[PDB]
């Protein structure tokens, strides 16, 4: 199980577009993945979670990834979350 803590470096944070590109490159991995703010908690897998998460731009969020390609996931997650 990884955690790694990120900033949202996405225009409106985790909108409809942004939410449904995570939910795509997520199912690459076998690593059950979350999304955490504060007390807020969403499957990655779920863009009704992720959705209702509320994540706005610059919101410090924190990856949660758990199976075999947990610590690709996490890396690669965060630099989606980073860069593009």
């Amino acid at each position: 199980m990884i955690s790694t803590k990120v900033t949202i470096n996405c225009p409106a944070g985790l909108d409809s577009k942004a939410a449904a590109l995570l939910v795509q490159k997520v199912s690459k991995y076998s690593s059950s993945i979350w999304l955490e703010k504060g007390e807020r908690r969403a499957n990655a897998k779920s863009l009704l979670g992720l959705l209702s998460l509320g994540v706005e731009r610059n919101a410090a969020i924190t990856i949660i990834t758990d199976g075999e390609d947990e610590k690709k996931a996490a890396d690669e997650i965060s630099e989606y979350f980073t860069v593009g």
